[PDB]
Protein backbone atom coordinates (compact mmCIF):
# COMPACT_ATOMS: atom_id res chain seq x y z
CA UNK A 1 0.00 0.00 0.00
CA UNK A 2 1.11 3.46 -1.14
CA UNK A 3 0.44 5.86 1.79
CA UNK A 4 -1.31 9.72 1.36
CA UNK A 5 1.02 11.53 3.36
CA UNK A 6 -1.54 13.10 5.74
CA UNK A 7 -3.55 9.31 6.39
CA UNK A 8 -0.05 8.59 7.21
CA UNK A 9 0.73 11.23 9.86
CA UNK A 10 -2.77 10.39 11.32
CA UNK A 11 -2.40 6.83 11.34
CA UNK A 12 1.34 6.98 12.78
CA UNK A 13 -0.14 9.46 15.60
CA UNK A 14 -2.92 6.71 16.42
CA UNK A 15 -0.63 4.34 16.99
CA UNK A 16 1.70 6.47 19.40
CA UNK A 17 4.52 7.43 17.60
CA UNK A 18 4.38 11.05 18.03
CA UNK A 19 7.66 11.99 20.61
CA UNK A 20 8.36 7.96 20.78
CA UNK A 21 11.43 7.97 22.66
CA UNK A 22 11.83 11.66 21.71
CA UNK A 23 11.17 11.29 18.39
CA UNK A 24 8.53 13.42 17.01
CA UNK A 25 5.77 12.66 14.53
CA UNK A 26 7.57 14.80 11.63
CA UNK A 27 10.39 12.78 12.19
CA UNK A 28 9.07 9.52 11.25
CA UNK A 29 7.06 11.01 8.23
CA UNK A 30 10.68 12.46 7.02
CA UNK A 31 12.31 8.54 7.54
CA UNK A 32 9.04 7.20 6.03
CA UNK A 33 9.20 9.76 2.80
CA UNK A 34 13.02 8.92 2.24
CA UNK A 35 13.02 4.97 2.90
CA UNK A 36 10.04 4.01 1.05
CA UNK A 37 8.06 7.08 -0.67
CA UNK A 38 5.59 5.60 2.12
CA UNK A 39 5.10 2.57 0.33
CA UNK A 40 4.45 -0.43 2.78
CA UNK A 41 5.71 -3.08 -0.49
CA UNK A 42 9.23 -1.40 -0.70
CA UNK A 43 12.13 -4.37 -0.67
CA UNK A 44 15.58 -3.41 -0.81
CA UNK A 45 18.46 -5.86 -1.48
CA UNK A 46 21.94 -5.04 0.01
CA UNK A 47 24.01 -7.18 -2.36
CA UNK A 48 27.35 -6.38 -0.60
CA UNK A 49 26.03 -7.99 3.01
CA UNK A 50 23.47 -9.68 1.66
CA UNK A 51 20.40 -8.37 4.11
CA UNK A 52 17.19 -6.90 2.72
CA UNK A 53 15.54 -3.71 3.70
CA UNK A 54 12.00 -4.25 4.08
CA UNK A 55 8.52 -2.03 3.96
CA UNK A 56 7.93 1.37 4.94
CA UNK A 57 11.00 1.95 7.42
CA UNK A 58 13.25 0.10 5.39
CA UNK A 59 14.04 -2.22 8.54
CA UNK A 60 16.79 -4.07 8.07
CA UNK A 61 17.21 -8.33 8.10
CA UNK A 62 20.43 -8.18 9.77
CA UNK A 63 19.24 -7.68 13.13
CA UNK A 64 15.61 -6.22 13.59
CA UNK A 65 13.39 -9.27 11.49
CA UNK A 66 14.31 -13.06 9.93
CA UNK A 67 14.08 -13.98 6.41
CA UNK A 68 16.00 -16.74 7.09
CA UNK A 69 18.64 -16.13 4.07
CA UNK A 70 20.48 -13.23 5.83
CA UNK A 71 23.89 -15.14 7.45
CA UNK A 72 24.77 -14.34 10.44
CA UNK A 73 21.44 -12.54 11.36
CA UNK A 74 18.94 -11.66 14.33
CA UNK A 75 15.53 -11.09 14.97
CA UNK A 76 15.15 -8.38 17.43
CA UNK A 77 11.80 -7.68 16.52
CA UNK A 78 10.96 -11.42 17.00
CA UNK A 79 9.09 -10.94 13.50
CA UNK A 80 9.43 -12.12 10.04
CA UNK A 81 10.28 -9.93 7.63
CA UNK A 82 7.02 -10.41 6.03
CA UNK A 83 5.14 -8.70 8.60
CA UNK A 84 6.84 -5.34 7.31
CA UNK A 85 5.32 -5.58 4.29
CA UNK A 86 1.39 -5.74 4.93
CA UNK A 87 -1.16 -2.82 4.29
CA UNK A 88 -1.35 -2.40 8.01
CA UNK A 89 1.89 -0.89 9.55
CA UNK A 90 0.61 -2.05 13.48
CA UNK A 91 3.80 -4.60 13.16
CA UNK A 92 6.04 -2.28 10.90
CA UNK A 93 5.53 0.30 13.92
CA UNK A 94 6.35 -1.97 16.76
CA UNK A 95 9.57 -3.22 14.80
CA UNK A 96 10.10 0.57 14.56
CA UNK A 97 9.67 1.21 18.45
CA UNK A 98 12.31 -1.51 19.17
CA UNK A 99 14.79 0.37 16.58
CA UNK A 100 14.38 3.65 18.10
CA UNK A 101 14.77 2.20 21.53
CA UNK A 102 18.84 1.08 21.01
CA UNK A 103 21.18 3.36 21.73
CA UNK A 104 21.52 5.54 18.04
CA UNK A 105 17.60 6.01 18.26
CA UNK A 106 16.72 7.58 14.79
CA UNK A 107 20.19 8.06 14.08
CA UNK A 108 19.55 3.93 13.41
CA UNK A 109 18.48 5.48 10.24
CA UNK A 110 21.63 6.73 8.02
CA UNK A 111 18.61 8.16 5.53
CA UNK A 112 17.70 10.16 8.52
CA UNK A 113 21.03 11.72 9.06
CA UNK A 114 21.34 12.33 5.12
CA UNK A 115 17.80 13.90 4.81
CA UNK A 116 16.12 14.94 8.41
CA UNK A 117 18.48 15.71 10.65
CA UNK A 118 19.11 19.53 11.49
CA UNK A 119 16.38 20.09 8.90
CA UNK A 120 12.84 22.13 8.71
CA UNK A 121 10.70 18.83 9.15
CA UNK A 122 7.20 20.56 9.70
CA UNK A 123 6.19 20.37 5.97
CA UNK A 124 5.69 16.71 6.62
CA UNK A 125 3.06 17.26 9.25
CA UNK A 126 1.77 20.37 7.77
CA UNK A 127 -2.18 20.27 6.97
CA UNK A 128 -2.69 16.93 8.17
CA UNK A 129 -4.56 18.04 11.58
CA UNK A 130 -2.19 16.20 13.74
Amino acid sequence: KVFERCELARTLKRLGMDGYRGISLANWMCLAKWESGYNTRATNYNAGDRSTDYGIFQINSRYWCNDGKTPGAVNACHLSCSALLQDNIADAVACAKRVARDPQGIRAWVAWRNRCQNRDVRQYVQGCGV
